[PDB]
């Protein structure tokens, strides 16, 4: 383990984030919307789970349009969510509990509410105009509609651009209309924002970031038009001249610089970055602790499968391999490095993984919660379960668009609308994705107990700010999985137990090699810790499947697995459906 300096310990490293969705955890006033009392009084629960630390997502002022990643102030608390205090006791219980904090960083973009766009959209001549990306229009349209200045597609559908009339110029939106992208090329603008994004929150007891969308920093000088790669889109993605651009790395090392700085009390600050795409040298070069950026990054690739490049509403077929290697990508890089790498299947941006890995049946839903389980329980890396992953909760069927609360639904329905006529074979395509592949199927209220209408997360006379998840009314729910000794959520202790005993095969395990790739059912695999051989065999499918153990010997023992532990033969090389096992040799 001494030529593999990945396998160095530290506390964010081996612990299990747990990931809050504020609005959605616990309602502890009947407003329908969750807050911070909500989620002090679920901390004993996310412990019991086994989880070493918490990630909230943005609980920041901010008026909603992208349910908190349009931030109109870094330094308070949405008040719905509760008070600055209300916020600081929730940090201290946590950490009086054992557990580490972290909060989402989300400094891309803001509000057009926060101060700062208010006052750069004011005029043309204030201090903080060129703290965003102004420019007037390219021209005017046969209609006489001003034309944007470049052709870049928004992240949620239409164009990136946003006309001001009081000023006459378009301001730069990669997101929604309302988050504004901050411009990094000004310095004042970047010292701003790690005052007030970062050393308020440092000031305050945070263990670290996650940072949002946090490769998408440095744009290409002149902004140019991107490349016509789809020809049924009048906006083209824009990734060539923002994701990854050349001054990132410059960026995030200065920002590592000012948390370093900043710390008061000499104590390990984490930053886990979602890069969304990256190749393996620019990983190394955001997650090499030499580097000093990043500790780890999300990549999306095995959250793509089945989605196409240029659209990801419009589905296309995969097969097991493809999630393999996806998967594999986010941390089969670090082998003999001083990288680390993030292993998840679920959070607020992605529909469930039993629904898009598994099988949500009611025949299969348990077990192939439980096989996804055993999966994640095995590899290398820091480990999330996001809120309703531990209950084995599935997507929603059956509802109908206008049901959606998600912004990235509702601009791109009206983009497509626009462009290709609201019946049309576009549309189709679109209205068949989001079933599968919407936000939202991570949004649905956190499901407490079988209580009607509301599961528990409020009581019974609330209306909740989004619609409940008919799956409470199926057992998936905390009150019933508790009682069910057969439970995904009695699973996943288990499976965090497991882990954690194991943890330097499991979380630190290095030489990560696929056995039998092209199996279109058998997800198998082996790693190395020095003497330790950890041998996986998975069974993504509803039919029994063979597998064979490499250089098989007695010293292979069956440490754990999904089917019940007293009536498994270790000895056989059949799985049954949707069994997994993890075998340790030393
Ligand atoms: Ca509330």
């Amino acid at each position: 383990s001494s030529a593999h300096p990945e396998t160095e310990p530290k506390w964010w490293k081996e612990a299990t984030f747990y990931q809050i969705y504020p609005a959605s955890f616990k309602d502890s006033n009947d407003d329908g919307w969750g807050d911070m009392k909500g989620i002090a009084s679920k901390l004993e629960y996310i412990k019991e789970l086994g989880a070493d630390a918490i990630w909230i997502s943005p609980f920041y002022d901010s008026p909603q349009d992208d349910m908190g990643y349009d931030i109109a102030n870094y330094e308070k608390v949405w008040p719905t969510y509760g008070t600055n205090e209300d916020c600081f006791a929730l940090i201290e219980k946590t950490h009086k509990l054992g557990m580490k904090f972290i909060t989402d960083l989300v400094i891309n973009h803001c509000s057009s509410e926060h101060e700062w766009f208010k006052e750069s959209r004011s005029s043309k001549t204030n201090p903080k105009r060129d703290w965003f990306f102004w420019r007037p229009p390219k021209g005017y349209d046969a209609e006489g509609k001003p034309i944007p200045p470049n052709n870049w597609k928004s992240y949620f559908g239409g164009s990136a651009w946003t006309f001001d009339e009081k000023t006459q110029e378009f301001y730069l939106r990669l997101f929604c209309s309302t988050q504004p992208d901050l411009n990094w090329e000004n310095e004042d603008c970047r010292k701003a924002i790690y005052e007030s994004a970062v050393g308020y929150w440092l000031d305050h007891g945070v263990d670290g970031f996650r940072i949002d969308v946090g490769s998408l920093y440095s744009k290409v000088v002149g902004l140019p038009d991107a490349p016509v790669v789809d020809k049924n889109s009048t906006w083209q993605s824009s990734d060539p001249y923002t994701l990854n651009g050349p001054r990132i790395h410059e960026f995030h090392q200065e920002m590592n610089q000012f948390i370093r700085n900043r710390v008061k009390d000499g104590r390990e600050i984490m930053t886990v970055g979602e890069m969304q795409h990256a190749s393996d040298e620019t990983k190394r070069l955001y997650t090499s602790a030499s580097r000093h950026e990043l500790s780890e990054l999300f990549n999306f690739s095995h959250t793509d499968v089945g989605t196409s490049p240029l659209f990801r509403y419009n589905l296309v077929p995969f097969e097991l391999k493809d999630w393999k290697i996806a998967l594999a990508e986010l941390f089969r890089y670090i082998n003999g490095t001083d990288c680390w790498s993030t292993i998840y299947l679920e959070n607020h941006d992605q529909p469930r993984s039993i629904t898009r890995f598994g099988d949500d049946s009611p025949k299969n839903r348990v077990i192939s919660g439980k096989l996804l389980s055993v999966l994640l329980s095995a590899l290398t890396g820091t480990l999330y379960v996001y809120q309703g992953q531990e209950l084995g909760q599935i997507n929603f069927k059956n509802w109908p668009v206008e049901k959606y609360e998600d912004v990235e639904i509702r601009n791109n329905y009206n983009a497509i609308k626009e462009e290709h006529g609201e019946n049309s074979e576009e549309m189709k395509k679109f209205l068949e994705a989001i079933a599968l592949i919407s936000r939202d199927h991570a949004r649905t209220p956190m499901q407490w107990s079988r209580e009607e209408p509301n599961a528990g997360f409020s009581g019974p006379s609330a209306k909740p700010w989004f619609y409940l998840n008919d799956s409470f009314r199926e057992g998936i729910n905390v009150e019933d999985e508790i009682k069910d000794p057969n439970s995904v959520l009695n699973f996943w202790k288990e499976a965090l137990k497991f882990r954690k005993a194991h943890k330097d095969i499991t979380v630190y395990g290095y030489d990560f090699e696929f056995i039998d790739l092209d199996n279109k059912k058998l997800f198998s695999f082996t790693k190395k810790y020095n003497n330790k051989t950890l041998f996986a065999a998975l069974n993504f499918s509803s039919d029994a499947t063979d597998f064979k153990i490499p250089n098989d010997d007695s010293s292979f023992k069956l440490e754990f697995g999904n089917y019940p532990k007293k009536e498994v033969d270790a000895s056989s090389r059949t799985l049954k459906p949707w069994e997994g096992r993890i075998y340790i040799s030393e």
